[PDB]
C-alpha cells in the first residue's frame, strides 16, 4: 500500500471505530461524532466539543434527517476537513 | 497528532508533493495527476494509468474547467475513492 492508501484506510477504519459503538454500527450519532471530534480532530475543536456546533455540524451533514451521519455523507466532512488541513 | 490528524496530514502532503512538480505549484497537471495516480493509487488505478481514463478523471474532476486539478477539486476527488474504498472494506 502506497503512503497515501495507507492514509485513505485510516479515514475509513476511523469511521467505523467511531459509528460501530453505539445504536446503527453504519452510522455515526451525535455522540459517536463528539468522541470522533475531541478525539481524532482535537486541532479543530480543542478538549471540550462545543455543543451548539456539534448541534450545527451534525445538522449541515445529516442530509437525510435521520440525525446520523452515514459514511457517504461523512465523505463530505472528509472534504471540508481536508481543505481545512490544507489552509490551517 | 491523532491517527486521523495524521493521515489528513499525508493527504495534504501527498497533493503538494505532485503539484509542485511543473507549471502552477498549486493545481496537478494531467501529468502531475497521471503520476500520482500510478504511483499513490495503485489500488485504484493499477499498473498503468489508462490515457482515455485518465481524460475522463481529468475531465470529471476539474468543476472550474481550467483543466488541471486544485486543491478542493482533490479534496473531493479522495473523499469519493475513500466511499469507494468503504464500499470495497465494507
Ligand atoms: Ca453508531
Ligand atoms: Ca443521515
Ligand atoms: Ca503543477
Ligand atoms: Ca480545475
Amino acid at each position: 500500500s502506497s503512503s497515501l492508501e495507507q492514509a485513505l484506510a485510516v479515514l475509513v477504519t476511523t469511521f467505523h471505530k467511531y459509528s460501530s459503538q453505539e445504536g446503527d454500527k453504519f452510522k455515526l450519532s451525535k455522540g459517536e461524532m463528539k468522541e470522533l471530534l475531541h478525539k481524532e480532530l482535537p486541532s479543530f475543536v480543542g478538549e471540550k466539543v462545543d455543543e451548539e456546533g456539534l448541534k450545527k455540524l451534525m445538522g449541515s451533514l445529516d442530509e437525510n434527517s435521520d440525525q446520523q451521519v452515514d459514511f457517504q455523507e461523512y465523505a463530505v466532512f472528509l472534504a471540508l476537513i481536508t481543505v481545512m488541513s490544507n489552509d490551517f
